[PDB]
């Protein structure tokens, strides 16, 4: 055993082995996790994508969204055959986040992935800091559970809706960079998704001339990128960002 | 607007997010295909359902021929070997014809440049770059001639200021292509690999000391990213880069 150690832990051609399957790397069978902002377009689509790929998922959003979370979770549980549950939490409330940690463990079993899907005078600077601490503490309990259960996982941070988004975006990105460096050894990856203009419904012509694809993204085009980053397909990807913006930045 | 941008595709029971990652019905090619990244990326695309041409130098014809068989057998798609010296525009012209003849069209390409006395270093780099640029070019010429979209993926890997110079040029090229070809339904992206193993135990932990994951990547860990960028899973992704480096850039 001198060279045949490097050959055991570093195959050059996994695809040669009949038991290797590239598509199974995008599967979430056996995996459990949660999605914040889950009553919204990005969150519930990401959650449905993970559930259809085989994960158990907790849908997390504000207590005021309970009935929507409960209906979405029943619908996904039925359509995809996994345990999708609803867990209300206002993550700016410390006690509720502590309770969420308990209920994730007690109702899911463990946490393998978290999609921390954050929503965006001197009032703005106060509310930016409040919502960032909410994001931070939610990611924190996610990786505490991972560590406490002795396994790895995947954290995915995003922010969606000018100075406020830019400052929030920069903060989250630096936050994910440090997590990626500090938790890599616990098997925990951290990445961000930076969405461009995504359709969300009425409640144009100018901003689409900016976008080289000349259209908006849909919620499912973010959801497929979340599945990549949450799945083993992205097992060597940490500390980075995926821009999903139709070319906006280019 | 109503019907153009659906909000919850998952509510259709004949929709699946996992079909986005399939390459069934797709055809394309991979350069540097005898090397680690290229053959692993070819095998990923073929396993996912694509017909694939393996392109590399004429000196690799036998390797490519065996690789094409290995993958045709394992995955049931048409995988072929096409040698080409891509610094020769005549050969690249013939490569374009052979691709259209033997595959039917090109939907994706993984342009996988290798790296690699002052005048000579700059000349070597620019010849290498230009080989990448023109194989990229025949790919989107074929897409546009045949009236459909596609996906281009560019990477440079070791085969350091020469590597850095090559990486910056390819990134600019892909940014330009992504802007220019979006109208034609053609995406272009890059992959930036970190330390990937392709064949001393303390010299091991030596360079891993600045990799947070404290291990080398493996060729399959780049292949799966190639598959993500080639498939409809990344349909709103263009003009950007995916770094696959085990945390190297955030140490
Ligand atoms: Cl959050």
């Amino acid at each position: 055993t001198v060279e045949q150690i490097f050959d055991e832990r570093y195959p050059l051609d996994k695809w040669k082995d009949s038991n290797y399957s590239i598509l199974d790397k995008f599967s979430m069978r056996g995996r459990k996790g949660f999605v914040t902002g889950a009553a919204g377009g990005l969150g519930r689509n990401a959650a449905a994508a993970l559930a259809q790929a085989g994960a158990d998922v907790a849908l997390v959003d504000l207590p005021s969204q309970e009935d929507k979370l409960t209906e979405l979770a029943k619908d996904m549980s039925e359509r995809f055959g996994t345990n999708v549950i609803a867990l209300t939490c206002d993550v700016t409330d410390t006690v509720q986040v502590a309770e969420l940690k308990t209920q994730l463990v007690e109702q899911l079993g463990t946490v393998d992935f978290a999609f921390l899907n954050a929503g965006v005078e001197e009032v703005w600077t106060r509310t930016i800091n409040i919502n960032l601490n909410g994001t931070y503490r939610t990611g924190r309990i996610a990786h505490e559970i991972m560590r406490e259960h002795g396994h790895g996982g995947s954290l995915i941070f995003t922010a969606s809706l000018v100075n406020a988004y830019g400052a929030t975006k920069a903060a989250i990105m630096e936050h994910s960079r440090y997590l990626a460096a500090a938790l890599a050894k616990d098997g925990i990856r951290s990445n961000t998704i930076s969405p461009g203009y995504v359709w969300s419904g009425i409640f144009h012509d100018a901003m689409l001339e900016v976008v080289p694809m000349h259209r908006f993204g849909t919620n499912d085009e973010i959801a497929s990128t979340v599945l990549f980053l949450a799945s083993d397909a992205s097992s060597y990807v940490t500390g980075t960002d995926i821009r999903v913006d139709g070319g906006y930045s280019v």
